[PDB]
């Protein structure tokens, strides 16, 4: 019996800049853990960072920056989010727009971060 | 402010192939949305399958995905094993969003790396 998602691992073409992305879009906390690896800290849940040329094993069959497509909920106002985005000088993909959820109907908003990967960040 | 992930999307060479493995290993429950679009739920959250908008780079194997279950660790390898899946690791002590795991490491279909761990 499966219960949640715990983590995933992000292959990234630099971690400074990732980490720069989450923080202070998304405002994830950046920690250290295992001595020197990288991590986003978020809800209950993490994202670990790989770096390209140094991806920690055992990794995905196919290490990709900019190949993940994330969905993410907000408890902010959908709209407050959408403001919040276009003042960071952020590029809004598509949205706000109706979506299926895992439960339900979500409003989305997509944005893309450093890499490539595409971002929906969603309020039910 | 955000709470948790709701879903992401795997891209995959077959879904058929794909949902089974989920199916059969993992418990996960396939369904149908809208335009006959595919997904793989559990718990509260779920996996869309892809065969826009998307990533910029859709790459199947490209995922490295951590699961939480509450079946004892143990006796998940042994379903693992039973169900014919080998090992990449474990089970080992690794470090979970909220703590100590133990987890045990497997590939999809894909290639994708799938992390089953209890805490």
């Amino acid at each position: 019996i499966i219960d949640r998602i715990d983590h995933l691992v992000l292959t990234v073409s630099d971690i400074s800049t990732t980490i720069r992305f989450y923080e202070e879009v998304l405002g994830f906390s950046a920690v250290t853990f295992k001595q020197n690896r990288k991590a986003l800290i978020f809800g209950a849940q993490k994202i670990n960072l790989h770096q390209q040329e140094m991806e920690f094993e055992p990794k995905a069959s196919r290490p990709t920056p900019g190949s993940a497509d994330l969905c993410f909920i907000t408890s902010t106002p959908i709209n407050d989010v959408v403001s919040e985005i276009l003042q960071a000088g952020i590029s809004i993909v598509e949205g706000p727009v109706e979506r299926t959820g895992a439960t339900g109907e979500i409003m989305s908003i997509y944005i893309r971060d450093p890499d490539g990967n595409l971002i929906e960040i969603s309020q039910y």
